[PDB]
Formats: C-alpha cells, structure tokens, sequence
C-alpha cells in the first residue's frame, strides 16, 4: 500500500516515526527557504513541511512542480509541533506522483465556486472531494450499519426477495415493465407480499435492505425512481403498536449512532442532530385532520393527508411538542392497502401508521390481516381479483401467525435526518424521470 | 408479543418461571389421563405436558382439537426434568389458537415424503419449516453479517450504485434490456464502472452488497439470472496481491463466523465446515494449464479453463494441497476485461484472478488500469467505443489512484461453503431461464 496511515490515524505515539501517507495535492506553498505541501485524505489534510536545509534537494525542487489534485504518496517522519495547525507535520524523505490531474477540473473541490446539482451529479468523483459531501455518504454508510445492528440484536434474520417479478400488486403502475426472455416481468417496488409470505415459514422476524424501483413520471425533492428500502416483518405480535415501538427504537438507534460516531461529519455539515426522545408522539388521523382544518388545510375524511398537510403537521408538531419525529396512525380503512388489518371494533379505521421525520414521511406500515377469508374479502373490497394473488394467499392457508411490519425509505430517512433540501444529496447516482446517467 | 422465549432460549436459569412460547402444532398425544403438545419454533421443538389432574379442564379438552401446523401460543411454567427428551417441558396455564391450517399441506414438514426441488421452490414458506432448509437460510444471513463486519473492521465504507444503467460496460448480451421511459437501458450485472469512479472520489475503500442481473440462456446448478454480489474496490494498492490477500481474509472470516455461530445449523446439515488455512495457494494460469496437462486436459493457451478443467483443478488442489479454496491468477489479458491492468513486463498476461471454492469460481477481480490513455486503448482493443464510456473515463482524468477490487458471488460462496448440489438451495425465490414466479 502507498500509505500506512490516514490523516486521522496519526497520533502522538508515532511522533518521530516514519509513516506513509497518500492523497490528492490540496495546496502547495513555495515560500523560498521552506515549502509546504498539503495532501487531502478522505479524513482530512496532512501538512508536509520542507525546510530547504532538512530535505533532499531533488525533493525541494519537485514540490513546486506538483499541481492541484495530483495523486501523490509521501514517506517521511512524523513531527508533533505547535507550529502545525493540525498538531503534527511530516518531514518528507520521498515524494512520488502516482497520477497527474488535468485542468480545468469539472468542479471546484476548494468550494469557492458553487456548482449546480446537475454538474455535481455528473462529476460525483469530484463532488465527494468536498468534506461536506463526503460527510453525507459517511453518515449514510453509518445509518445502514446501525439499522442492521439493531435488527440483529433483536433476533431479525436478513432475507433477500426477488427484484424481477411477474406477480400481481394492489398498485398497477409506476412499475418498470421488463422482458424476461419470452415472459413479461416488472421490477419490484416493494417486498411486501414476499416478506408476508415468509411469516408462514417460521423465520418470524425478518428484514431486507435492497433497492426498489418506481417509475414515477414526475420529479420531486422527496423521491427517486430507484431507492433503497429497509423492510421488516415480525410475526406473533398483538397490535401495530408493537411494530411502531420497534421502528421507533430502530430509528432512535440509527440517529444516536450518527451522533456518537459521525460527530465530525455533523460538525462539518454545521448540523446539530437532536437526541431522539422516545416515545415519539402518536397523532391519530382524526386528530391530524382536526389540527389541519384549523390551519385552513381541509382534508375530507377518507382521503389521505397530502404533501402540504404533512408539511403543516410537521411544523405544528415541532412547535407544540418539539417533536421532529411523530406517528400518524389509525387511518381510514379505505385509505390503506387491502393487507392492513382493520380494527374489528371500528372497521372504518385500520391498524396502519406512517412515521414522519421533519414533516416528511420516512416510513409506513402496520399490522397485517393474517386471516385468509377476511384478507380475501378486503381484496375484493379494493375491487381487485383474489385469484391474481394466489401465490400470496396460499401462505395464509397453512398456519399463518399474526404479523405486522414496515417499509423505511433509506434516502428519505437520511435526507430528513440531516434536514437536506433535495434527496439527490443522499444517493450517489440518482435515477430521475430525466436522469439515467451516469 | 405472543411469545417471550424461543425453544432455544429456555435454560436452567428459568426453571419454575412463567414463560410464553409459540409456534406450529408439531405433535399431539391425546391420552385421556394426560395430553402432550409439541410446538415447532424457528429454533426447535417444545414439549407442553398437560396432566389431567394439573391443568384447567377447558385446556385439557382443547389440546386434542389441535391439528398439524396450527399456530398456537402457550403461557406456562418451565419445568426441567430428565423425563423430557429435550431437558424441560412447559406446564400450560393458557393456550390460544392463533390460526388453523388447511389439509393437505403443499409439502411434508416432517420430511417423510420427499418433494422435487420445483415443488419446494413453489412453496418456500412450507419448505423453511424443515430444519435443514431453515439452517441454510440462517447461515446465509450470518455470511452477510460476517462479510459486512469484516469490511467495516477494515475501513470500508458501504456505497450503493445504480441497478438501471444505459452504460454498456464490457459486453455482449446476457444483459436484461430495459426501457427507462423514452430511453432504453439495461439491468446492471456489476457495479464495476461505478465503483472505479468512486476510487477517484477519495472514499478509497468501498463495498456494496446488491442484486445483479444476467440473462444467461442456459440453466445450470452454479448460477441464476438474478444474484447478490459482494463488490469491493480499494485504492492505493501496488498489485493485485493486496486485493487477493484482502479477499482471502474476508472469506476466511465469513467461514469462521459460520463455524462459531452456526455450529448447530451445520450439525443439522451433518456437514463439517473446515477451518480456513491462510494464505490460500495461488496457481498461475500457466501452471494450472500444466497441471491439467498431466491430468490429460489440454487447454490451448489463451482459452478459458472450462467446467471440467475447474473441477479437475479443484480436486487436484484439495487432495494434493488440502486446499478447498485457491486463487488462479495471471490470466491471458485477451481473456479478461478492458479495465484490468496487464503486466507491463509481460503484456500477454494480466493482473486478474479468480477464487475457486471446492472447484467452482466464487469470485473474480484484479488490479485495474487507472492510466487513462492506456485504458482508452484497452477499450479500443476490446472492440468497444471509448466515447460510450465518457462518464467513466472522465473519472480517470483528474487524479485517479492505483486501485483494484473484486466481485464475490453470495449464492456461490454459500453453495460452495456448504457443498450443496444446487445454487437454488441458497436463495429463496430463484430466477431461472424458466423460473419467474413466485
């Protein structure tokens, strides 16, 4: 390897020791009698100082030749001194140029000049060179890790369902049609039916983090045509609250993991991420509708709360409860999928819920209807053909325990967590109605 | 929750205490003076003994009404005794029938009547009720966990790249052509181009575990049209040996994790997973070609070691090296992709390698060509148009460090690890040249 340490792995213990660092030429200062070379790492910058009398002559004249963004490797002795802004500096013994960079650069990694989102997405390799952009994806990676950690600690098994499907769905479109040889298939937009089917196998507590595909005809700052969903399903529950409680702690765990580990990244982003306050308030759909109506947002009882409503409720919740996260639940049965269980005592409302982070929905789920006949009837009620769902309904005929689950949008989770404006900021290669490359 | 403990988490420490178990009715012994109920968990069987003189009458009457595969929940008192073949038993206080099963069952959970693989695949929810099937799936999840842990322990950041691409990266068919609105795209077979672009971003060490799609016209027991790949790319390497060494340790780590944590699963499979002995032997393509020569298999230099050649080689390596895992490297450049770096000293040979597990390739990688001009030349050498790779090549122009990586087949790694005869055994819903549903 061209390096032994990252800018962050160098500490006191190494003082006076030879190390090897590598990165991109950040800055060069030829001040005559002494030169300075700053190298950029994924963790930060490293100062290489070259006092004319302490360094090799060939090396002294090489430094001023280095250009911005050149990939170089430096071997030298670590020197802890108060003169170095970062605590220590490297006294170079050897400097190798691994690769020279062309000019001009597609983006300004220095940050002076801002560039359109489109330009940045077209040059992601350049864009990530900026600390605040790198910070996001380090945080994205941390979130996935925390989420998976929490699942494991709670006895969840990771499962993987098919992305190429030919089976029915309650939706219909926003499905990317595809050709499977002679047959016609589509890309799956949710593991919903498959994860439920697995509740009849005894796996009990399952989860999957995989990409889902939706061919939405219009672009929004909230969703993309390709996303990473964090689905989960758990059997032997008594009510949707068990699922809500779990999700709640999952989310709190990922948020707190980011606060602990990515404190540096959060600072870089100039963002103060709140300590989760469990339990998050539950706001029934009827209470939400009352609240909204008083704000002039009139939603007829029965239709779902729109984008403007979620936005208003998010604000209301924040001012009246200092709640960046809250649940909306007990939705009207007509407003939810055929597989959501209804309140046997109040059949017009169902056991479905949505988790709102900063006024935007990051997850939805609820207790499922595991009773075959009731499920069959609810399909019919939705005006669908139960015969189109045989592969699915068959699983509810041979001992199907009570169950519930959720779907967590990974990008949406991160975007709302960091309070980012556009969702294209949390995914490296966004897939738009207008974007297919790179 | 309807259950507090799985059969596996009931120990001495709980004797005399009230607990809650739940699962599928496995067996009932209707004896008149006493009743016995066995329940199946994802982890095993639990014996519930109900002596007439000790249980509630209604409870007594209920048990004999229970039928196979019915979902039941039981609250009772733990009782450790030699009289129980399993160590303890539960003295029922409450029994609830959560859901009843229909007869006949799609498959036989007792394992009496064997079913052909297609039947099992059509009824995966039934199939996992057999311990030998559940074992494979628990091990699969462990492998994924082990792999991610190793990656993180080694400074890798998880990234996620596009599954819908227009970008014809190293090709021919075996691609699933798609329609991205007006545009026509393809389902990615590898994150190759994208993981290399990220190498110029400074992330340095990345990995991705995601679905990959390949339209192979012919069915085999070693591959499917949809799979999960473990991709990784690391920068600042000096040769493909650094990558091989990492892959090696990653695989060993995954194998040892299954050995520690799924010891029980392996027993059910009556399989002895060997302890990884690093470093795995590295057989050059030329030497492999010579070994096969002794074995009577003549493969003209330049050509690929076919299925029988792989089989003979892995057998030789196992018997003559006690090596179930070994590398094959220094392949003919002509036989490898345009992004692989050739030996500047011996251009006819390149820095590519393959990992063979029990004689089947489970992974391939190598050091890439990070030099823009040479790379463009190699794209031309392959009969491809460099201008179709603009977004890709662009990343090699503003400081691209030396780098290399690999692609590790998830299903292939698990299939070979457990010495399973068919790759369909290690994935829930297999996508064949003939399987599209469920």
């Amino acid at each position: 390897m061209y390096r032994t340490h990252y800018s962050s792995e160098i500490t006191e213990e190494l003082n006076g020791q030879k190390v090897k660092v590598a990165g991109w030429v950040w800055e060069v200062k030829d001040l005559g009698g002494i030169k300075f070379l700053w190298i950029r790492d994924r963790d930060g910058i490293v100062q290489i100082t070259a006092p004319k009398k302490k360094v090799d002559p060939e090396l002294f004249k090489l430094i001023p030749k280095l250009r911005s963004e050149d990939v170089v490797a430096v071997e030298g002795v670590v020197n802890f001194t108060p003169k170095a802004k970062l605590g220590f500096e490297i006294l170079p013994e050897k400097i190798v140029v691994l690769n020279r960079a062309e000019t001009p650069l597609p983006l300004d990694p220095t940050g002076k000049v801002k560039a359109e989102l489109d330009t940045r997405l077209d040059n992601r390799f350049m864009d990530l060179r900026r600390p605040e952009v790198m910070a996001i994806f380090k945080i994205r990676s941390s979130v996935f890790k925390a989420v998976r950690d929490f699942f494991h600690e709670n006895g969840f098994i990771e499962i993987h369902t098919p992305k190429i499907i030919a089976t029915a769905t309650e939706g219909g479109t926003e499905l990317f049609p595809m050709k499977y040889f002679e047959e016609d298939a589509f890309l799956a937009q949710s593991p919903q039916l498959y994860k439920q089917i697995m509740m009849a196998s005894g796996l009990d507590r399952v989860y999957e983090i995989a990409p889902i595909f939706r061919a939405e005809e219009h672009n929004t700052t909230r969703h993309l045509n390709e996303a990473w969903s964090i689905d989960s399903e758990m059997a032997f529950i008594e009510d949707e609250e068990e699922v809500m409680s779990f999700l709640e702690r999952l989310v709190a765990h990922a948020i707190n993991y980011v606060r602990e580990h990515n404190a540096k990244e959060l600072d870089i982003l100039n963002f103060e991420l709140e300590e989760p306050k469990l339990p998050f308030p539950r706001v029934s759909y009827d209470k939400a509708l009352e609240i909204l109506g008083d704000l002039g947002k009139e939603i007829p009882w029965g239709e779902d709360i729109d984008t403007e409503g979620e936005r208003l409720l998010g604000k209301y919740m924040m001012e009246n409860e200092n709640a960046p996260l809250y649940f909306l639940y007990q939705y009207p049965s007509e407003a939810k999928p055929f597989y959501i269980m209804k309140y046997d005592n109040k059949p017009e409302i169902c056991r479905a819920f949505d988790l709102e982070y900063r006024g935007v929905e990051i997850s939805s789920g609820g207790q499922r209807e595991h009773r075959h006949d009731i499920l069959v009837e609810q399909i019919k009620e939705k005006g669908l053909n139960p015969e189109s769902f045989e592969f699915y309904l068959k699983a509810f005929r041979y001992g199907m325990p009570p169950h519930g689950g959720f779907g967590l949008g990974a990008e949406r989770l991160i975007k709302q967590m960091l309070d980012l404006p556009n969702i294209r900021e949390v995914i490296l290669f966004p897939r738009d109605r207008r974007r297919l490359t790179p």
